[PDB]
């Protein structure tokens, strides 16, 4: 396959990797979303405890951990976190 | 970077390259995605003609050729085109 569909592949299958056995495809809950983004996302529990804007999103995952998302929510928030987390990791470079 | 973190950083990549100059970044008109999935899924044009969906897709892109798109709803029809375009078993049948 491409590139992209490659990348689409890995995207789907990691989103399933968290989804309930019960429920409609290309849906998750809160709850495991946001185990998704601690399992998946490089040094997240690190990156969420010292920015506040990653702090403030995986609360209201807590908040409603049951409400559904849907695949395009999935992908806000994960493009989002990846670049609060980049901007993150860089500066912490400089401060090492 | 995890296998997520590449995967979201391949088509954040393949998002831009098709970018042109006027756009807000993580954004994309509908013309320029027509060219984006041309060339990056594979033989697009031949999937347009086995599934309705591909084909209307494909006319809304050129109806709203200037209108622009975010990268998430970019990289959502992506996950349709790519499930309907290697269907397991629409696949099977051309044997």
């Amino acid at each position: 396959p491409t590139q992209l569909e490659m990348a689409m592949d890995t995207m789907i299958r990691i989103f399933h990797r968290y989804s309930g056995k019960e429920r409609k495809r290309f849906k998750l809950s809160k709850g495991e979303l946001k185990l998704l983004l601690q399992r998946e996302l490089t040094e997240f529990l690190s990156c969420q405890k010292e920015t506040q804007l990653v702090d403030k999103i995986v609360q209201d995952l807590d908040a409603n951990k049951d409400n559904e998302v849907d695949f395009n929510e999935f992908v806000v928030m994960v493009a989002a976190l990846t670049v609060a987390c980049n901007d993150y990791f860089v500066e912490q470079l400089k401060k090492k």
